[PDB]
């Protein structure tokens, strides 16, 4: 019968009800703000700040396609002029789009295949859908792309490694930038930035692929929406890089509350909660290429997430990316080979006092364990604890103003994570950051039961974060360290129950 266990989800904190009164939005040395704060009003398109386009072409900012410094060989010509000439043409067939994009990407004319775009347009779309694509949607996307200088007037700093910095920009600004990414206009981003994710969409168009046409349905749902009517809100992207981490073994904090369920999703059932993105260290993973599991799906249904790839350097072990305000534009079914775009989604989230949707997503990247027992090594357990802790902690916020963490089987698919260990690691990290946990087991009812049982066992016995961490070290030292097979003799949760009940 029972679809969920533990603390009722109704009793967990959510935004906006739990939220702090926000400070006045203003640019600072650690907060870039690309809109006119004095004119920010509910339901109105934000006005760019400054009024006139200002350019930076350097290693600390986005290199904009509209920069006068974006050149091509003719003598040098303006590549932005070339982009305008190429894209201001009628498309009636997919080859026309391919030919346009290659005009200003000539070096890639033999490297970039457009089979997946062709298949989408010719072999997936209905003829009327393809007509609407080339008569309306693509031209509207070109226009928002080419409007970039008037939209994104303020240089966008890179969120580089070790930076603790925030960018608050409009949904409209993101739309223009993403349209540029679709048309593969971002310079210097294709090459042999090896520490930044891909931003141009060329790999969405390549190869023989069934996933890619569904990815394109999802993205075109977004582009149809934001070109039909400008979006009015803001989004904040924050890189957080922590210098000091808990002494896990000495941590005297109690565990927090747990809701665990095998039904539901992070994105639908964790509304208003801190929603985990099971991230790649290159945020967004393979969203611009072949990937289509939890991170890439979130980045497709909330495409404003994708623009993080324009400016977010590969995450180090002590870092995360927190994104507040992205909008959900699509609904879907399935994942990977079964992923399908379903329909457009009208996001009903309330907005906060900075006109951000009350949706907060944190990109935290688990480790990939090629050997299963490697993850029980103390250094590896501590790495995961500290990553999750970085993702959950909000310095200078009372615990009563923190939403619950909405998560699931972080790093337990392709990355080889043990779901039971990962659950306890996230429970410990949440406890240390003084947040409750809402855990979605994605159809695994036995895992739901197991996590519930262990959590209530540890809490009833009033074990601290440190107490639990020491039991993990015990498990490593007694069952794993000197273990001579791919799996240990005794499983982790049974081991913990015995160790505590024997004491
Ligand atoms: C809780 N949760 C889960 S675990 C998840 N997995 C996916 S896609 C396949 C990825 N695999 C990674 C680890 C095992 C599954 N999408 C999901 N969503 C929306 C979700 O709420």
């Amino acid at each position: 019968d029972k679809k969920w266990l533990g603390t009722p989800i109704e009793e967990m904190r959510r935004m906006p009800r739990c939220g702090i009164r926000l400070p006045l939005l203003r640019p600072s040395a650690n907060h870039t703000v690309t809109i006119r704060v004095d004119l920010l009003r509910a339901g109105e398109v934000p006005k760019p700040f400054p009024t006139h386009y200002k350019d930076l072409w350097d290693n600390k900012h986005v290199k904009m396609p509209c920069s006068e410094q974006n050149l091509y060989p003719v003598t040098a010509g303006s590549r932005w002029e070339l982009i305008q000439t190429a894209l201001l043409n009628k498309f009636t067939r997919p080859q026309n789009l391919k030919d346009a994009i290659l005009k200003y990407n000539v070096a890639y004319s033999k490297k970039w295949d457009f089979t997946a775009l062709i298949d989408f347009w010719d072999k997936v779309l209905e003829e009327a859908e393809a007509q609407h694509l080339y008569q309306s949607i693509l031209p509207d996307m070109v226009k928002i792309a080419l409007c970039l200088p008037n939209i994104c007037t303020q240089p966008i700093p890179l969120l580089a490694a070790a930076m603790n910095h925030s960018i608050t920009m409009s949904q409209e600004q993101i739309a223009s930038l993403l349209a540029n990414a679709f048309f593969c206009t971002f310079p210097r981003r294709n090459a042999k930035y090896s520490s930044y994710p891909d931003i141009n969409f060329n790999r969405l168009f390549e190869g023989r692929s069934s996933r890619k046409p569904e990815k394109l349905k999802t993205l075109f749902c977004y582009f149809r929406r934001v070109t039909a009517a400008a979006p009015t809100g803001l989004v904040t992207f924050t890189r957080q890089s922590l210098e000091d981490f808990p002494e896990w073994e000495r941590c005297e904090k109690p565990l927090t509350r747990l809701h665990v369920t095998y039904e539901g999703t992070i994105e639908e059932n964790g509304q208003g909660m801190l929603q985990v993105d099971f991230a790649n260290r290159f945020v967004g993973g393979g969203v611009t290429s072949a990937g289509l599991v939890q991170e890439e799906i979130r980045f497709l249904i909330n495409p404003e997430l994708i623009i993080s790839r324009l400016f977010t350097e590969v995450l180090d072990h002590n870092e995360c990316l927190i994104i507040t305000g992205t909008e959900q534009y699509s609904e879907y079914t399935g994942y990977a080979e079964t992923y399908r775009w379903s329909r457009s989604h009208e996001d009903g989230s309330e907005r906060d006092d900075w006109q951000r949707r009350c949706t907060e997503i944190v990109a935290i990247d688990a480790l990939h364990f090629r050997r299963y027992l490697d993850q029980f090594v103390p250094e590896k357990m501590r790495r995961e604890l500290n990553k999750a802790y970085c993702g959950f902690l909000r310095p200078g916020v009372s615990s009563e103003n923190l939403s619950a963490v909405a998560t699931g089987n972080w790093g337990c698919g392709a990355f080889g994570g043990d779901a039971r260990l990962k659950a306890l690691i996230q429970i410990l990290a949440a406890a240390a950051a003084e947040r409750d946990v809402v855990y979605f087991t994605f159809g695994d009812s036995e895992l739901m039961r197991d996590i519930y049982s262990m959590h209530i066992f540890l809490t009833e016995r009033k074990l601290t974060v440190g107490d639990v961490y020491k039991l993990l070290l015990r498990y490593y030292n007694e069952e794993c360290r000197n273990c001579s097979t791919p799996g240990p003799d005794i499983k982790l949760y049974p081991f913990i129950y015995h160790a505590v009940e024997s004491c």
